[PDB]
Protein backbone atom coordinates (compact mmCIF):
# COMPACT_ATOMS: atom_id res chain seq x y z
CA UNK A 1 0.00 0.00 0.00
CA UNK A 2 0.91 3.52 0.74
CA UNK A 3 4.02 4.29 2.37
CA UNK A 4 6.17 7.30 4.00
CA UNK A 5 3.09 9.56 3.91
CA UNK A 6 2.70 12.07 6.95
CA UNK A 7 -0.93 11.58 8.40
CA UNK A 8 -2.71 15.32 7.90
CA UNK A 9 -6.30 14.25 8.86
CA UNK A 10 -8.06 11.21 9.95
CA UNK A 11 -8.34 10.83 5.76
CA UNK A 12 -5.51 12.79 4.42
CA UNK A 13 -2.21 11.96 3.69
CA UNK A 14 1.02 13.85 2.01
CA UNK A 15 4.23 13.21 0.65
CA UNK A 16 7.20 15.16 -0.94
CA UNK A 17 6.94 12.52 -4.42
CA UNK A 18 6.62 13.14 -8.10
CA UNK A 19 2.76 11.11 -8.70
CA UNK A 20 4.21 9.54 -11.58
CA UNK A 21 6.57 7.77 -9.52
CA UNK A 22 4.34 7.31 -7.02
CA UNK A 23 1.56 5.96 -9.56
CA UNK A 24 4.33 3.33 -10.82
CA UNK A 25 4.83 1.87 -7.67
CA UNK A 26 1.86 1.86 -5.91
CA UNK A 27 -0.53 1.30 -8.89
CA UNK A 28 -3.49 2.44 -7.06
CA UNK A 29 -7.07 1.76 -7.73
CA UNK A 30 -7.18 5.68 -8.51
CA UNK A 31 -4.92 8.29 -9.59
CA UNK A 32 -6.26 11.68 -10.22
CA UNK A 33 -5.47 13.84 -12.77
CA UNK A 34 -4.94 18.07 -12.69
CA UNK A 35 -7.09 17.76 -16.13
CA UNK A 36 -8.76 20.77 -18.05
CA UNK A 37 -11.94 20.39 -19.65
CA UNK A 38 -10.78 19.55 -23.10
CA UNK A 39 -8.49 16.48 -21.43
CA UNK A 40 -5.39 17.69 -23.57
CA UNK A 41 -2.67 16.50 -21.07
CA UNK A 42 0.02 19.00 -22.00
CA UNK A 43 1.64 20.26 -18.92
CA UNK A 44 2.29 19.93 -15.58
CA UNK A 45 0.77 16.63 -13.62
CA UNK A 46 -1.19 15.82 -16.66
CA UNK A 47 1.63 16.03 -19.30
CA UNK A 48 3.81 14.27 -17.17
CA UNK A 49 0.74 11.31 -16.52
CA UNK A 50 0.47 11.31 -20.30
CA UNK A 51 4.34 11.01 -20.68
CA UNK A 52 4.27 8.23 -18.64
CA UNK A 53 1.62 6.43 -20.65
CA UNK A 54 3.24 6.88 -23.92
CA UNK A 55 0.44 9.05 -25.07
CA UNK A 56 -2.15 6.27 -24.45
CA UNK A 57 -4.38 8.25 -22.08
CA UNK A 58 -4.38 11.62 -24.64
CA UNK A 59 -5.00 9.28 -27.38
CA UNK A 60 -8.10 7.74 -25.01
CA UNK A 61 -9.02 11.35 -23.59
CA UNK A 62 -9.40 12.51 -27.65
CA UNK A 63 -11.80 9.84 -28.02
CA UNK A 64 -13.86 10.47 -24.69
CA UNK A 65 -14.32 14.27 -25.73
CA UNK A 66 -14.96 13.25 -29.58
CA UNK A 67 -18.16 11.40 -27.81
CA UNK A 68 -18.91 13.68 -24.84
CA UNK A 69 -17.64 17.16 -25.59
CA UNK A 70 -15.38 19.04 -22.85
CA UNK A 71 -15.58 18.36 -19.17
CA UNK A 72 -17.11 21.39 -16.71
CA UNK A 73 -14.77 23.31 -14.59
CA UNK A 74 -14.97 21.35 -11.24
CA UNK A 75 -16.44 18.13 -13.11
CA UNK A 76 -14.56 15.08 -13.65
CA UNK A 77 -14.38 11.54 -15.93
CA UNK A 78 -13.27 8.27 -15.09
CA UNK A 79 -11.08 7.08 -17.44
CA UNK A 80 -8.49 4.12 -17.75
CA UNK A 81 -5.45 4.10 -15.22
CA UNK A 82 -2.92 3.03 -18.26
CA UNK A 83 0.15 1.70 -16.75
CA UNK A 84 -0.71 3.64 -13.82
CA UNK A 85 -3.14 2.90 -11.99
CA UNK A 86 -6.74 0.43 -12.42
CA UNK A 87 -8.92 3.82 -13.31
CA UNK A 88 -8.12 8.03 -13.57
CA UNK A 89 -10.08 10.11 -12.62
CA UNK A 90 -9.53 13.14 -14.46
CA UNK A 91 -10.84 16.29 -12.24
CA UNK A 92 -10.78 19.83 -13.68
CA UNK A 93 -9.95 22.45 -10.81
CA UNK A 94 -10.28 25.87 -11.85
CA UNK A 95 -7.39 27.52 -13.61
CA UNK A 96 -6.67 30.90 -12.08
CA UNK A 97 -4.31 31.87 -14.90
CA UNK A 98 -7.62 31.61 -17.07
CA UNK A 99 -9.65 33.64 -14.44
CA UNK A 100 -11.84 30.46 -13.62
CA UNK A 101 -13.58 30.89 -10.19
CA UNK A 102 -11.75 29.95 -7.27
CA UNK A 103 -14.89 28.72 -5.84
CA UNK A 104 -15.06 25.98 -7.92
CA UNK A 105 -11.96 24.66 -6.05
CA UNK A 106 -14.81 22.90 -3.26
CA UNK A 107 -16.72 21.30 -6.23
CA UNK A 108 -13.26 19.82 -8.03
CA UNK A 109 -12.52 17.92 -4.67
CA UNK A 110 -16.00 16.61 -4.37
CA UNK A 111 -15.19 14.68 -7.57
CA UNK A 112 -12.84 12.55 -5.12
CA UNK A 113 -15.86 11.47 -2.49
CA UNK A 114 -17.01 8.89 -5.50
CA UNK A 115 -13.50 7.23 -4.67
CA UNK A 116 -12.71 5.39 -1.44
CA UNK A 117 -9.04 5.73 -1.49
CA UNK A 118 -7.26 8.40 -4.42
CA UNK A 119 -3.49 9.23 -5.10
CA UNK A 120 -3.70 12.45 -6.15
CA UNK A 121 -2.11 16.01 -6.68
CA UNK A 122 -3.54 19.21 -5.21
CA UNK A 123 -6.05 20.69 -7.47
CA UNK A 124 -5.48 23.83 -9.01
CA UNK A 125 -2.03 24.06 -7.84
CA UNK A 126 1.44 24.35 -10.16
CA UNK A 127 0.38 25.96 -13.52
CA UNK A 128 -3.09 26.04 -12.83
CA UNK A 129 -2.25 29.08 -10.59
CA UNK A 130 -3.74 29.00 -7.17
CA UNK A 131 -2.31 29.05 -3.91
CA UNK A 132 -1.43 25.62 -2.70
CA UNK A 133 -1.46 26.27 0.83
CA UNK A 134 -5.39 26.84 -0.30
CA UNK A 135 -5.96 24.10 -2.01
CA UNK A 136 -4.75 21.64 1.00
CA UNK A 137 -7.28 23.45 3.32
CA UNK A 138 -10.07 22.75 0.72
CA UNK A 139 -9.09 19.69 0.17
CA UNK A 140 -9.07 18.59 3.58
CA UNK A 141 -12.36 20.34 4.39
CA UNK A 142 -13.82 18.67 1.44
CA UNK A 143 -12.74 15.26 0.87
CA UNK A 144 -13.94 12.38 3.16
CA UNK A 145 -12.69 9.05 1.01
CA UNK A 146 -8.90 8.72 2.14
CA UNK A 147 -6.35 10.88 -0.25
CA UNK A 148 -2.72 10.58 -0.70
CA UNK A 149 -1.18 13.33 -2.13
CA UNK A 150 1.65 13.72 -4.03
CA UNK A 151 3.42 17.07 -3.68
CA UNK A 152 6.30 17.20 -6.62
CA UNK A 153 8.31 20.56 -4.84
CA UNK A 154 10.12 19.96 -1.98
CA UNK A 155 10.12 22.91 -1.01
CA UNK A 156 6.45 23.64 -1.54
CA UNK A 157 5.80 20.12 0.90
CA UNK A 158 7.57 21.65 3.56
CA UNK A 159 5.60 24.87 3.62
CA UNK A 160 2.41 23.45 3.48
CA UNK A 161 3.03 20.65 6.32
CA UNK A 162 4.70 23.17 8.32
CA UNK A 163 1.55 25.94 7.87
CA UNK A 164 -0.65 23.31 7.71
CA UNK A 165 -3.07 24.28 10.72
Amino acid sequence: SFSGYLKLTDNVYIKNADIVEEAKKVKPTVVVNAANVYLKHGGGVAGALNKATNNAMQVESDDYIATNGPLKVGGSCVLSGHNLAKHCLHVVGPNVNKGEDIQLLKSAYENFNQHEVLLAPLLSAGIFGADPIHSLRVCVDTVRTNVYLAVFDKNLYDKLVSSFL
